[PDB]
């Protein structure tokens, strides 16, 4: 199997990481994945303490949903998503998916080591580039960080960086990128 | 016909703009089209006093290539793509381009009012989210003001944005966003 079959491209490749947790449920939350060669079957994800990292540990199974969608990394970069959100429970799905695929992962000091095993292209889409789905794909980053940190003053110069992102999303975003940010904002306590 | 099905939403689209030249060869620059609905057929572009603008004065016709390809972008924001980069001379589509619109355009003082009357699908496709494709439009952004103006305060400001963007590129982006960005290095004298 290949990489770029699914959508993926070398760099980093910001996806939907879908693992099982203990008692069979779902759990979906945003990671990078990293590509040095998209010809290949072979991928890593470096991964914070978080329920990604503890499933995969137990597991060794992650799933990724390929999605440009901007509500369902809003969402899931501050909790998990409920049953609602999934077209399919098996292999896990979520509505408006673009491709998933099945990566088999070894945990070697916090890098997940991925094979490619499985996946399908569910959808192929045409959108014109938007700079308000990049606004709130960085805003998450700065947003995810403020959260994470204490100091008054690292956290002026992020909620800067956030506000730079809002003016960007408010001209340019469609209403779903728009409706992404303000859950940015609410979950930061803006 | 219904912007949505060419790829456009609510809100702005960063497009490939191509418009006649007095000679009868076509100008392709990067320009956003704002939608207010994109069930309908009807939007509008903001234009500084450039090349698109003078061509759609004279025309009021502007073909759109709908494409994510930031080498595209970054060649076609700092001058034309002549003629290798076609895969269509008409309609003019892109090589790699996913959709082609047609627009009659009517210029009222710097904006360009559209009525969407022709367009096909090329070509759908898959990609995962790259903040290098991110950094790459961004920098644009500020690269071609950056090469528009004499500000020293200002010129300052876009250039550290523009390397800010840089370190995006090359820890996210696949090779196509770092060869973009080189682009936009050589262009403002950096390279
Ligand atoms: C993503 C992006 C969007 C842009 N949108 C516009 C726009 O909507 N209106 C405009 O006047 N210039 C816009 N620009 C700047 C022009 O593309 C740029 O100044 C170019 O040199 C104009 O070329 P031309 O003289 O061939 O029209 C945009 C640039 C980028 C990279």
């Amino acid at each position: 199997l290949r990489l770029a079959d699914f959508g993926f491209t070398d760099g980093i490749n910001e996806i939907i990481a879908i693992t099982e947790n203990e008692d069979g449920s779902w759990n979906a939350a945003p990671i990078g994945i990293i590509v040095e060669d998209s010809s290949s079957d072979t991928a890593k994800a470096k991964l914070y303490r978080n329920r990604t990292r503890a499933n995969l540990e137990r597991s060794g199974v992650l799933f990724a949903n390929v999605t440009d969608d901007a509500l369902v990394f809003a969402v899931s970069s501050f909790g998990n998503l409920n049953d609602d959100w999934y077209a399919s429970p098996n292999p896990p799905i979520i509505k408006g998916a673009m491709a998933w695929c099945r990566f088999e992962a070894e945990m070697r000091s916090g890098v997940a080591h991925l094979k490619l095993t499985d996946g399908e292209i569910i959808e192929k889409r045409v959108r014109a580039i938007n700079r308000g789905l990049s606004a709130v794909i960085e805003a998450l980053v700065h947003a995810t960080r403020y959260v994470a940190i204490k100091s008054d003053e690292r956290r002026k110069e992020l909620l800067e960086r956030i506000h730079y992102y809002r003016e960007i999303v408010q001209k340019c975003g469609s209403e779903r990128e728009k409706r992404a940010f303000e859950i940015i904002m609410e979950k930061i306590g803006e």
